[PDB]
């Protein structure tokens, strides 16, 4: 269910899906990744602030407010990728709840997906490894 970047980059017929905002994906993303953003740029900032000021419980609620309607499309996009790629690796900034929730849900619906351990940060550290 979780995979390390060193192994993910070696998978046959692999596609990386970045669930960060369009803002973050545009700045830098994993080579050949597609963007399936969970949050719009503004939604992301509000969820982050809520998390800081109120905690996780309230941040999750706000997340549902912004993503519950997007979830069928996420399934449909993943189901389509699955016709074309043998391996689907989902990643967020640091490998927490954004990618974890999507991966767990998709997997319970029978779509074979993995979460990238450590998110985009793990990829950056892999590329820049001395």
């Amino acid at each position: 269910s979780v995979i390390k970047i060193e192994k993910a980059l070696k998978l046959d017929k692999v596609i990386f899906v970045d669930v960060r905002t369009e803002g973050e994906y545009e700045e830098d993303h994993i080579l050949n990744a597609i963007n399936m953003p969970l949050f719009k740029n503004n939604e992301h900032n509000e969820v982050g602030t809520i998390y800081k000021m109120q905690g996780k419980h309230e941040a999750i609620q706000k997340g549902f407010d912004y993503v519950s309607y997007k979830l069928k499309d996420i399934y449909l996009q993943a189901a389509e990728l699955a016709l074309n790629y043998d391996n689907i690796v989902i990643y967020c900034a640091r490998g927490g709840m954004r990618s974890g929730s999507i991966v767990n849900l998709l997997s319970s619906l029978g779509v074979n997906v993995y979460q990238l351990e450590g998110g985009y940060k793990a990829y950056r550290n892999f590329v820049l490894e001395y």
